[PDB]
């Protein structure tokens, strides 16, 4: 059992599953079924950006996505993640395509946790993904392309999205996400994609997660549980 | 009338305008009656530091201030502060003495200032206040010490603080603490303080504020009303 | 007599007082004689990008300038910084037209000052300059336009640049580019341009530079003097 | 055979191989024969910070390691990183003690690597060493004690140090130290460091280093070897 905290671009409504009945942002702590959501209107083909930020004082997580032409949409959740999470842990990116289908495509990638001028703190920005990007670990699908795009799910040499795909990719390094000695822990990420389908009803999503260190791909984690939970509890 | 957000290091207890019973850090928008207090236990001769966090996303103010040994005290409250300061501000460091006195030393300032990579920000730390510090404002009894230390208020030769003393120290350029085109705007602020005092019951306190531009020390404002306020409505 | 360090995009050979027989980058220190430059091909309507570097432990101005398809020139002066400036100075950009025209528009604008975790550090970066930007100081004929873009050197309602146009745009708080405790002073800045014109050999240029606090534009400035030097010794 | 390029806090001088005939600092490139060295007062039981800087625009790698009390020593070399790195390397921190011995003990390391926002970087601050440090790669007699410090070599349960030790501290994710689309690479390291001996003539030294993904100790790199090169070529 992963221990998993997410912030979920969820563009496909499984309303079974507590789903509402369009594309939405959510905050998603331990469980498939966001704590809180908000409408969000994918734009198919265009570069959104998705920001995430959380403070331990305020102990509010917080999360936009935007595109270019302004159009955002706004979640917020009370919660303590140092009662959440383990000490050391490692961030990511997934990604979950099933029946419908679409590019799950990252451009760009940071990450900032700070323990505080005794600050222990971890920053990276990843603007290019190499073909050998070092740095990631890649599960499932997710492969580097020819220019310079990570593609969290599988992607044809023509361009066009494929179904039941999963792909995950995660920073090498491990995250001191929190400390016992810290007054102040916090972190912000943010990450620039890349949606385009030929579905006027594409699928799954991309979210952001933070887990424990030796997190891998649950089994049965494809389209509507985004590659980071077993079920759907 | 000035607009005014601040985080207040409270050292004395004014029970009439609303204070806690005891020394306390506070949250005060538009009053220095503040929206939401902490108890805190200030350590006479310690060096204490303050870590003040906002979020537009979330919407929540955040502090916290402790001391060497650990002990901290923390306040939140929530509030839009687009809804209450100007596009354009500065940001500052205010203090008094009234009938009871204290240092109110300065020893480090840091801030930060982020639009959002078409980030508009605006950064800056003080560890050492030299003689002519060109890019603060000092106003009242401000001044800057031969130790390369902030004295908000005034401090006798010898050492010893003294009473019904007001200053404040504003930084330079103006900070652009929002814009209409932004998805996100923020802030952090940190300094540390040193607050000594020969009485048992020392006063009155040290902010950080934020205010309009052309903000000067209100008349009336010392002691009780941390040279932020006119009176205590 | 103002004292000035400055990194210069020269468009337009000056060759009598000293400019290569093409356009070029340089650096330019308490002269218009640039201490060494290098080849530059200008990309007339695409905007490039200027990097400056400097390190106070190995005394090395270094400069390169570069548009998004790759094409670069760079430059590098040794030379002891702490040794020509004063203390506290100011920033800026600025840019020149004489008989031949070009826009100069600055499109982002980034700075960064350390002194050195005791460091003394100031920071900003704009990336949209709103009509009434509270923190640069403009001089001469610098305005911001509609599309959130500053132009240094004037510009018609059509778009279409001016000739005899001189502009500086300079930042609002005084920098404290060294101080007598430092063991690390550095800076780095980085601005984003577009320079458009008819002319098939357009002129001046744009710089960076850095000066004493209260620098204005010297007269008799404009076209090869770039807005800093008063004659071309 | 390792590539290492290296930044040498050198207190024992070992005059066959190359030394000066006292305490120094030196940037080893590919060799323990320094490229360049100065003069260093080292002082026992004083806690030191070294600053390593480098620019791919200069070319140039600067240190300074120095003292509270001021007393600093500087060197610098004209090498280009992009000619002897390769594109993925890892950072680390060594040290030895020979016949003559001293504590080796870090308080804190930064770096930060910056590949230019298409800006690819990655940046971290260990400020507290805590027991498992899960970002950390410990060689040797490193490890962790119970102050959140890292001993590089070995430290009796007295804080006595022992002789004939080697420790490396190497950051667990690679860094992308170059990569071929940048015009500007560049990199700062910084770090804490508290030598103690009872002897009057300690050695061997600390060292920041640069090296291939894989690098283990080499056999044979103790004492004057400083744990990163086989022999004193
Ligand atoms: C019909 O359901 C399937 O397809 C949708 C959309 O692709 C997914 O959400 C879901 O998990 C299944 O894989
Ligand atoms: C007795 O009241 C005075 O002194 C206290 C403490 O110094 C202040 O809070 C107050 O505003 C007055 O100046
Ligand atoms: C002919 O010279 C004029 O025009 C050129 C190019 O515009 C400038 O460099 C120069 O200073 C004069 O203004
Ligand atoms: C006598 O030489 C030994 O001791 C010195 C100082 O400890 C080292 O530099 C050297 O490599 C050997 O280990
Ligand atoms: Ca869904
Ligand atoms: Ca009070
Ligand atoms: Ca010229
Ligand atoms: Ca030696
Ligand atoms: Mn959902
Ligand atoms: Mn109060
Ligand atoms: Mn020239
Ligand atoms: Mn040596």
């Amino acid at each position: 059992s992963d221990t998993i905290v997410a912030v979920e671009l969820d563009t496909y409504p499984n309303t079974d599953i507590g789903d509402p009945n369009y594309p939405h942002i959510g905050i998603d702590i331990k469980s498939i079924r966001s704590k809180k959501t908000a409408r969000w209107n994918m734009q198919n083909g265009k570069v959104g950006t998705a920001h995430i930020i959380y403070n331990s004082v305020g102990k509010r997580l917080s999360a936009i996505v935007s595109y270019p032409n302004g159009d955002s949409a706004t979640v917020s959740y009370d919660v303590d993640l140092d009662n959440v999470l383990p000490e050391w842990v490692r961030v990511g990116l997934s990604a979950s395509t099933g029946l419908y289908k679409e590019t799950n495509t990252i451009l760009s990638w940071s990450f900032t946790s700070k323990l505080k001028a005794e600050t222990n703190a971890l920053h990276f920005t990843l603007n290019q993904f190499t073909k050998d990007q070092k740095d990631l670990i890649l599960q499932g699908d997710a492969t580097t392309d020819s220019d310079g795009n990570l593609q969290l799910t599988r992607v044809s040499s023509n361009g066009t999205p494929q179904g039941n795909s999963v792909g995950r990719a995660l920073f090498y390094a491990p995250v001191h996400i929190w400390e016992s000695s810290a007054v102040v822990a916090s972190f912000d990420a943010t990450f620039t994609f890349l949606i385009k389908s030929p579905d006027s009803d594409p699928a799954d999503g991309i979210t952001f997660f933070i887990s424990n260190m030796d997190s891998t791909l649950p089994r049965g984690s494809t389209g509507m549980l985004l590659g980071l939970f077993p079920d759907a509890n």
